[PDB]
Parts: C-alpha cells; structure tokens; sequence
C-alpha cells in the first residue's frame, strides 16, 4: 500500500506541526516550518494541506510579514503540486476567545470574531479551497447558568448566516462545514454531535451551503457510533468533509492516527466511504483528511512515520473492505440477514395507511409468533466481516 | 410542597406498575391493576396518566376482553378526573420486534409494526390524548454490518410519514413526538440523541406535526447536558413532551426518580421549564411527565412513596429556581457575566458583512489584549445558583 | 484454525443456554437442555463446561429431582469426556437477593446466601472443579445512604472468609475467584474493578486461596484497559480464572463474542495470555473461559455459530500475536522503544538511595534537555502490531 | 459559615496559581507570586498550603536562587502561621518525563526521576510536611505494545520502595500517598483507580508507610462512586490524604470547585469525612485539601471567589449532613432499611460454617418467598437525604 495523489489524502498543518504541549507539560518538539511540512507531505504521497489562519500567519503579523509568509507558502505549493482543499479559523487560542468567538457574552468580542472569519473567507477563496470549516471550540460553558441558551443559538446562527451570506455576495465557490465536539475545552460545547449540527443547519437562512465536518474521535467522546453518525450526514446530503483519527474511549480528545483507536469501527467507516450503502444512495467524494497529533513521546522520525501510518491504515482497510463486499459468501450472508430486504418500501405502490390497517395479512391474521422465528444470523455476518478485516479470508 | 392537578404531573402506567424484572432477575412485585394505579395516582395529586397499548390491552386479548378493559379504565378516569395526555405503542417486547418494528430487516414485520401503530393512533384519538410518542427501542444494531443505514432511515421516515399522513387524513388533534435513546436494548439505537431526532424530523414530508420527547437519563447516557439538549429543542420549537427522571452516569438506563440523579442539572432543567430563557423565547407548556421505575428493592409502600418523591423533588426545585431568579444579587451577577449582553445582535441594524469587515474598531484597531481582560465571573454566578439550591439564601 | 481440547476452551451453560429475555422483552429462543449443551460443545472442540447451581438445579427442586438431573448430567460428561473446571452460585436471580446475598441489609438473607454458597462448594468439590467463582451482582446500591460502607465490606469479608475456611477445613482442592463489575444490576456494585477486588483480597484471613476472575467487558464498562488490569492480577499472582467476551463502549453489559468488541485490545489480551511478558515473568495457565451471550436476533444456528466464533477469534488472534512477536523487525522496533530496557533495575546492584542521590551523573550533572530528545518510536511499534493483526505482514 | 484554621482547609499553590493555559490556548491570567498566595490564603481562613517542588523552585534555579525563594516563602509562613502539610514532586512537566518518571522506558530518566524524588523528600521533611504525595501522571501509555506491563510495575515498586526505605533510614516523620488517575495525560495511566493503588501498596516492601491520595474527579472519570472508593481506602486504613474538587461526567479532568460537580455525591463524601460510619468504625482525620482550577474565563477576583467557594461548599454541606443524621425521622428511616442490621455479624458467636449449613432455619426450611417481601424503603431514605440537602427539613 503506496499512497498516490489520486487517493486524496489531506493533512492539516497543525497535525504534523503539533509541538507536544498538553495540559500537564510543555512542547517536546521544535516548531515545524510550513515550507518543510509541504515538501515532506508531498514526498509522502499527500494530495493536499489544510490550515487554520494562525497556523500560517501569526496573530500579530505585520502586513510585510503576512505577504512574505504567503509568498513562501504559495512557492512551496507551486513547487510540489499540493492543493489546499480546506481552510479554517482559530477562534480558540488567544485569551480574547476564553468564552467563545461567535457566542461570547461580550458583544465586542463576537464582532471581532466574525470579522476574523470574514477576512479568513477571502484568504480561503484566494487559496482555491472548496471548503471552509468552523469548529466552535470555546462556544459553550462549564456551568449551566453562564448562558442564555436560546440567545447562544441566535448568536451562533447570526455568525454562520453572515458568513454564508457574504460567500454568496462575493460569488466564491465555497461551502461551510461545521465540526461538532461534545466537550473540551469547554465542559459542554454547543452542537455537541453530528445530530445537533444537522438540526442547527436547518434553522439557517443560508443552510443550502452549510454542512458537516464530523471527526471520528469526537463522536466516540459521547460513546456514539461514528459510522452511524456519518451515515445520517450522508443520507441528509450534508457530509461536506471529514476528519479521520482514532480514540480509545470516553476521555480527552486523543487524536490518534486513523485506525489506532476503534479498529472494527474504522473498518466499517472505510467500507461506507469506499463502497457506499449496500442498496445504493449518496457517496462521499471529498478529501480523506487526517486531524491527528503525533504522540508527544515520538521525535521527528516518528512525526513522518505517523503521517504515513494514517495513509497505510486507510489503504489496508480499503483493500479488506473491497474484498469483504466482493466475497460471494458475504453477499449470501447479507441476503439471509435481510440487508437487501431493508431496501424495499414497507408499503406497496399506491397502498395507503387505511389500506394497510384493514389488510388482514399484515395485522388481523398476521402470525407474529411464526414471524419471530426468523434467524437473522447477524453474528455470522459480523464474524465474516472480522475474518476479512484480519485478512484470514 | 403539595401537588395539585394544576401542576400537570403525569405518570406512565408502566412506571408505578414496574414489576422489578431486570436482566439478572425476576419480578419482585405483583402486577398492578390499572384501575388501582388510576385511583392511587388520583389520590396523590397526579393530573393524568399515560400508557403503551400493551400496558393496558394484552397482545393476545380477544375483542370482548379489549372492551371490558377499556370500560374499566374509562370508568376509573371518569370517577377520578384523570386526563390521558399521551399514548404510546410497544414495539419492543414481543419476540417479533427483535430487530425492530419500523426498521426491521423483515418487510412483513415492518408492515405489522406500522399497522399496530395506526390502530394505536385511533385509540389515542378516542382517549383524548394530545401527544403520540414513538420510542424506537429495537431500531438499531449490535454489529455495523447488520444494516444498510440509508435504507434504515428511509424505512424510519416511511413509517413516521405514514402515521403523520394518517393523522391529518383523519383530522385528529394529535402531534407525534420521538424519543431518542443512544443504546439499550440495542448496542446502537438510531436517532440516539435530541440532536439526531431534530435532524431527522426536517427530512419528513409531515414534519410540521412531528417533534421531540427527550428523556433526562437518555441524554446523560451519552454524557450530554440535558438542559442544553432541551434548550435546542425549545429554540427549534420541537419540545412536544418530556420524560423527567434521574441517571447517575454513563451506564444502563436507571430511570430513577426525578432529582435522584444529577441534582444541579435537575435544578437548571426546572429553571428552564418554569422561568424560560433569561432574554425571553419559547416556553414549554406541556405535561411534566415522569418516566421512572420504583427501585426493585422497595415494596408497595415504596411504590407510592417514589411516585410522590417525583412531585416533591419538582416542587422543591421550582421553589428554589423561582427564588434564584428573583434575587437582586443573582440579577446583578447575571448582568456582570454578560447573560443579558448575549441577547443583543452582533451586527448593528442594517450593518452588512462588508460594513463589519472594514469597521476598524471591530477588527483592524480592536484591542484584543484589553478585551481579554474581562472577568466573566462565571464561578461566582454558579456559587450563587448552588446557594439557592441548598436553600442557604 | 480448528480448536481441540488442549486449547482449554470452556463455556458456561448460561451462555449458549441464554434465551434472550432482556429488560425490554421476553425470550426469543426455547430453553436448551443441559445434556444437549454438553454433547454440542464437546462436538465443537470444547474442553469443559461451567455452570451456576440454578443453571442445572432449579431453586425449587426436591432432593429426588436434584439427583435425577445430576445423574443425566454426569452421564453426558462421561460420554463426552468434558471436564467441569469451574462452578458458581446464583446469588442474584431470586427476589430474596434484591439487596444482595452476602451484603444484604437483612441478616436472615445474609445467612441464607452463605448457606447456599456452602452447599455449592460441596457440589463443586464433587464435580472436580478447581475454581469456585463468586460474582457479587446484587452487592451494592442505587443511593449512597442505603448502606454503611465499612459494615458492607466486613460482611463481604465474613462471607468470603467463611467460604475459604470451609474449603481448608474439608481439604477440598479448590480456589475462590471474585468477579468484579462496576454496575448493573446495582447502580454501584462493591469491588467494582480488578484493582478493588485485588485490594479486598489482601484484607482477608484466608486470602491465600482467593484470587480474581476478570471479565473483559466489565473493566471496559469503567473505561479501563483490560490488558493492564489482567497484567496487575498476574503480577500479583491472583489471576485464577478469566471470562473473555466483547463490549463496545461504556454502556450496559453486552457480553458479545470475544473479538467482537475492542479488537485491538482483544489482540493484546491474547498476546499476554499466550505469550506472557517480553522480559519474561508470570504466565496464566488456566482455562480460556468464554462468558458471552448469543445476540437475541439470531436462532439456534446463530447460538452454535457464536460458540465456534469465540474459539476461531481466539485462534486467529493467537496466530497473529505469534507472528508479531517472532518478527525480527518487531523485535528491533521493541529494542528501539526501550521495551527490554524497562526490564533493567533502576538502581545498580548494591547502590543505595543515598548513593543515587549524590551520583552527579544521575542528577546534578544530568542533561535532561539531551535525554528528552529520544525518539521512543511508539507510533511505529503500534503500526507494526496493527499490520500483523490485519495479516498484512 | 466562615472557615477557620481548625477546619483544616489546605490548598495547593498550583490551584490558585493556575494561569489558564489549556491544550487549546494560552494563559488568561498573570503569574501569581507565592508570597502573595500565602498572605491571601491565610486572610481567607486556610490552614495550610501545599506545593510541587517546581511550583516554588524552577527546574533551572541555581542553589543561590533556591535559597532566596525558600527564605521569602518561609518568612510568609512565619508571618501568617500557615503550615505546609503536604509536599509533592513534578514528574510530568519537563519534556524528559514524556514516557514517565519511575516507569520511563529509558533507564537514565528513571534514575533522574528517583533522584528528583529523593531530594524532594529532604525538602518535605525540612518544611514540616506529614505527607509526601506521588501522582504518576506520565506513567502509562497510548498503545498496548509500548510497555512490558510486569516490568512497569516492578520499576514502579522499585521507585516507591526506595523512596519509603530512605524516609525510614533518615527517620523522617513522613508518609507516602499515591494519587490514582485513569487517564490524561497518558491514554492509560498505571494504578488508574483507588482499588489498583490499594492493591499495589500490598506488594511493597515498605507498604506500612504508603497509603492513598484519592481525588474526587479522578474516580468519577472511570464512572466510579467516590464515597464507595474512599470508604474502602478508610476501611483498609490507607486514606492518608485527599483531594476534593468537582467533575461533571466522564471527560477531561475538570478540577472544578468542590460541590460544582456531582452535588449529591459531594454531600455523602462530606458525611463520610465528617460523620464517619453509621455503625461506627474508622474516621479520616487529615487535611481537607482542595485540588482545583479556577475557570480560565474569570479573573483574579474569580480566583479568590473560587478559593472561598471551596470552603463555603464544604461548610454548607457539613451543616446539612449533621442535620440529616441528627434527624429522628432519618434515624427511624435508617432502622427500617436495615442500615444498623448490616452491622451485625452474619454468624452467631461461636457458630461454624458446618453449624450454619445444617441449621434448617437458615437454609432448608427458610422461606425465601416470605423474606423477599421486605420493603427496604431505600427510595424513601434517599428522599430524606435530598430534602436535608435542599435545606427543606
Ligand atoms: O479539520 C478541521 C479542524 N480540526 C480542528 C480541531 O478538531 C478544528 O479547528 C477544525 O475543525
Ligand atoms: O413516555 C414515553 C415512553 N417511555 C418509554 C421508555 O423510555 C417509551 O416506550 C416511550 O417513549
Ligand atoms: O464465569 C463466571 C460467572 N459469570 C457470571 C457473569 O458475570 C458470574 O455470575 C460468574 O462470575
Ligand atoms: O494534591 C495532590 C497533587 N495533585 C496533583 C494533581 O492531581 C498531583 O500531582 C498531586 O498528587
Ligand atoms: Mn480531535
Ligand atoms: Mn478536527
Ligand atoms: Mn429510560
Ligand atoms: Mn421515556
Ligand atoms: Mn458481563
Ligand atoms: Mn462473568
Ligand atoms: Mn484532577
Ligand atoms: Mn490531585
């Protein structure tokens, strides 16, 4: 398994550039020059790079400095061929965002945060990005009385609709994607899961260009099924981007390499991305982006090893998932379990409610105890899946 | 604290009628006659009763028997004055529903399940219920390959839209409410949280009459903030009913008496229900329904004690929450923390995106480091809330 | 793969005999005869069968029925050659155990539970069991004021020490193993994890013959690392028996097939059980017991598929764990990461605390900045395990 | 309320000195001078102050700086009268501890970490501390193949036993206390719960002077009951010190003010610390230490508000716990539930296992169906605690 640009593997600058600072200790690695991240990622088979405005351009950069940096960064892109499919804003690091950007209690701070976002949209637009991601990191609270919850959602809506409205106004070919996270750094973050993100989108004036950016580990932080979460996003056609990584339980956001967390779950995510739905339906065609952090214990050879580990894991899973669905044995198991029967409408063509209620075969004389006898054989289907995954079939 | 019908305390028949059978042991209490539950609940101050079709009418009841039972149950209602505000269907107990009702893999079972629901709507309509609740208990899976996830959501939609369509067709003054649960009895249940329920509703043809029925313990089972979840439902105006209980962590569905789980959270739920949003907004005006189970260790005096404990806890919380918001000290704390400033729109009247981006006060010359100096004083606000709760103020 | 008796694969009667009654519904399968059970497991490659007293002998059974049942059961053992390596007592099913066996608040129930255990030691001894397991499923509470916590542990000690003294007094060749569980069916169960069980054993009079019986799923319900927990039990030489199964997350006890939960973790559990420690040390030599439940959606063909599935999963993982450790690249990766260096004592032979302190090379003139540069290469070592597990190397 | 030194309220320098740098952003407050800290806590009613070696003495400090810093610090102690009851070592901040102190894979780091601890015992002894706390924050791993689990525990034992032998050898009047944590910053930390710490202590050569230092929040991160866990440490006579704080759920370590997490649990923790056991037994007599962090959204007025808040919360709950137990209705409710009956031994004075077995009244002729009817009235007893806690009785 050798990744090629065709594979569409994208990495964030903050991923491989992650310094090692955690809540209990300082950085273990020296800062990484962005030019060098580009060159290194290009040599590994990456297709593109993504960043946060402050990952590239310092908060206090002068204009001459801003120009220099972009010149260097575009030079690296031009020399290597890397694309920049997504750009994002840092609304969490500076002490000004301690209560949030868009949902800060302070109105002057909310204004500043939306201005930071609008300028960042211009940047994204000039970099040629297709997606613009919003992670509301500091949006939430530690205490239930800190906020007016209907007012926090109005202020969130205001911000996203101003940003969406501006995109349309300028005619940029950009979509907004929201990234849910249940907690950390706040005790409770607003729009904590894929479901809440989807629900909020439907209340927006400019919801047509607003979608989701689910992250593996974040749904697993609420103990949810990541594959089910992204299936719901797909089904609603709001899967605009994805962040792949690993999480080993309900605890702090680990951001491990993709497949280094829940393996079986990783396996079914890849099947969903590659094979789509058994009965057909929408398919995700965007970048396969890794939002992970090289463990702080590892030094620079470890940083490039971990980058590579993401792409290897994905390709190894993909091979197995393709083999899995191609197996005649598996296709037979699927049939028996009623995976294909779930695809059939419950009602007959032009059958009404009333028609079903008096159909005696369906209710009045339906043999409930004979129907309960079906052996779904879901265990055998799971065993087959795991045998493909272990490459023993 | 003495509950009166005015309070709108509703109880399910299965709550006080819960027998004590769990996964590791048999029933510890004898079955409770429904007539006796009515009479007992009436004497305690209940406003009404709710039930599942099979809580009242056995699965295999003959027509003569069905008639008898309803006659007895309506007699009890007439004698005591209890209303029946909500009715629900059991799509989980019989062995036929082992893979679900609406999303079973077997099409004949899906047909039977929707027929069971349609007949149950007629029943609800003749009982004078305002709400009809759907809990998809067996809808989900243990294994990721068991289902076609886009097909499971199409089949879920079919069912709910047929039911919604039928309501409109018959002209019943009934609303449908979905109840989310993350897991148990399935490893993963579809529409696992308030957020996912809300998101699914927006894909329905008849979504105008479909809302939510969040249960305290169920959101706490994913480690979410129940108050935030219901605030999102309110804000979207989809809070059609609620099930109040307690949960002491991420573990099996406990269904403890309301306030016997997370107390501080219970306190802020009650404030939200009673006081509404600090800056104004929608208010929940339906029944305050308890979906709990008297612990299996307790015998019949314990059953009526626990019923009473629900209503006492609610009234005690309500007193404290009303006192809390009325306190001048608390109103001052709120002001300082910017609870009222969150209510102000971020943008000025007729201010555009572009207007904000060039306003130099808001970005270019905004003093980020002086703005970061604000002391939100959220700890002091929480301390005041807890002092009201402990009745020390 | 194909299992044989030399593999030491043991199953409980209650596993394959699990009929499907959960808290939300009735049984989906017919009762399994115990003689059928024995013949079927023996045909599958099993080495032994385990049981709870009431799995074989009904609570009500007269002395005549006891003897009839045992005689048929012993014949089947005889005909097949299956051993009975472990025996256990049901102290959780019957309503009398609603507040516990050994720690019930009621003194007369405590005496009855102890008598029940004493009788069961005699049947255990008589069957040839080497281990007697005690799972305190009803020992605990829902509310914190329910028990005197010091008195609960004294009563727990008293039961265990009487059971252990009785073995010693009779000279039975039996050991007691305690099975930890954090919750379910109690809100909080006493001795909730491997650590707490281990700690308790040290306060016993007859501690020398009391060890543990860890269960995969149970430590995973507190979000703990199962391999770390069994490592500590081994290390302390207290790993007397084991229950292997799967669990996906912190939720209700699932008891899935071993390998159908956390796959990566299952792999490293197999590596510690089969292979032991990289620097050498203790080894677990007992039965590989499976405590699982065949999913209720499946029929009897699924029950027998699932028993096979436990054994295949373990053998597949065993193969992979062997290949992984045998790999020269892995051994070299292990060396780089300091795996073997951890095995060297910190102090030199004869060195004292005072010698280490004043050694200027270990403290005063130690270059902490230089030592921090070490690449431990833990991501790379984890990637090599995963590739071995995917059968990619 | 108002706290006084007789209350034994102790705070760590790192608590009020916590500047706000989290994993997603920089400090929001200015550094706190340690002399300012002492004066301010002494003005608040505190009895003592605790610290980590690097909280006072920088890692880099020369011998001259060490002495200057200590002299100013000792003066402040002198001027205020605050004691220094506990001292601890930072083995987690500096990059050299990226794989642990005592269990680092690197032998030279292990020696450096032990020397660092030995030097710190000398400063502890010299300050008048009675307790020396050890929190192994970097001891553990992200991946299961990273460590030899038996070698990790031997190295952990070796460090602790050298530290304990050195105290004994010098005749310092000091005890070692281990602080358990399940994860963060490591994916899995060794000795993750109270049980595991307790179990480990029993494998030590110098176990007699080694106990535990439970922290509220940490046991709650594994979803465990904190009162049950401290009860077992007490019971074993290993509760040497304690850290009190708040945590809302299984997520990142929050370290909220004590009482701002799980309120009901906080109440029952206060009842065990102040009041002890209902049937009598052990009592914890040490300092009531608060290990928390003032929320980063608040300024210095919030820091001092939060220190006050810890002390008020504890005193408010203490009042309520006293009134609760003193209440004659509660005492009578306790009696009904068997709280005092649990305190009676199961066996009669002189009775043997063989006597209990053959007593026909305890087994053979016991009416299990009659005994099962007992109403334990645990819901009613929990309701009485809650009403006392709400200051309603
Ligand atoms: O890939 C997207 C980025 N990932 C970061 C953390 O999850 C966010 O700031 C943002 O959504
Ligand atoms: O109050 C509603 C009822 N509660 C039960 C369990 O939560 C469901 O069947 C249904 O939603
Ligand atoms: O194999 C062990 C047995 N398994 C059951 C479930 O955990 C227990 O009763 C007992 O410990
Ligand atoms: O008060 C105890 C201290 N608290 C810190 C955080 O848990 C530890 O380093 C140490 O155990
Ligand atoms: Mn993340
Ligand atoms: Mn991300
Ligand atoms: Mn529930
Ligand atoms: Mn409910
Ligand atoms: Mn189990
Ligand atoms: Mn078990
Ligand atoms: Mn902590
Ligand atoms: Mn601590």
């Amino acid at each position: 398994v050798q990744p090629t640009p065709a594979d569409h593997f994208t990495f964030g600058l903050w991923t491989v550039g992650w310094t090692g600072a955690d809540p209990f200790g300082v950085a273990t690695r020296k800062n990484l020059d962005p030019v060098e991240a580009v060159h290194k990622l290009a040599e590994l088979g990456a297709y593109g790079i993504t960043f946060h405005d402050n990952d590239l351009i310092p908060f206090d950069a002068t204009e001459a400095e801003r120009e220099k940096i972009l010149g260097d960064f575009n030079q690296a892109l031009k020399d290597t061929g890397l694309k920049v499919p997504m750009v994002t804003t840092n609304l969490f690091s500076h002490p000004v965002f301690k209560d949030g950007g868009f949902t800060s209690n302070d109105r002057s701070i909310r204004r500043f945060a939306l201005a930071k976002v609008l300028h960042n949209i211009d940047l994204a637009a000039e970099m040629g990005a297709e997606t613009f991601v919003m992670w509301g990191g500091r949006e939430g609270s530690e205490y239930d009385g800190s906020k007016d919850l209907a007012a926090a959602l109005d202020r969130m809506r205001e911000g996203v609709d101003t940003a969406a409205g501006y995109i349309k106004d300028k005619g940029y070919n950009l979509r907004i994607a929201l990234e849910p996270k249940p907690n950390e750094p706040r005790g409770d973050i607003f729009l904590p899961t894929v479901g809440h993100g989807l629900a909020f989108i439907e209340q927006l004036e400019h919801g047509d260009i607003v979608g989701l950016n689910p992250e593996t580990g974040h749904e697993q932080m609420a103990g949810l099924n990541f594959t089910h979460g992204i299936a719901q996003a797909l089904w609603a056609e709001k899967l605009f981007h994805i962040d792949l990584n690993g999480q080993r339980g309900i605890k702090y956001d680990q951001d491990l390499v993709f497949g280094h967390g829940d393996l079986t779950s990783a396996f079914f995510t890849v099947d969903l991305l590659e094979n789509g739905f058994p009965n057909g339906g929408p398919k995700y065609t965007g970048p396969r982006h890794f939002d992970y952090k090289p463990s702080r214990t590892d030094g620079y050879d470890g940083v490039w090893d971990s980058a590579k580990a993401n792409m290897s894991m994905y390709l190894l899973l993909k091979e197995r998932a393709l083999a899995f669905r191609a197996d005649p044995e598996v296709q037979e198991a699927m049939k028996t379990s009623g995976v294909f029967e779930l695809g059939e409408t419950t009602l007959n063509a032009g059958e009404s409610a009333a028609d079903l209620m008096n159909d005696s075969a369906s209710f009045a004389g339906f043999d409930a105890e004979a129907a309960a006898e079906r052996n779904f054989a879901f265990i055998r289907l799971n065993q087959l899946a795991i045998e493909h995954l272990l490459g023993s079939r």
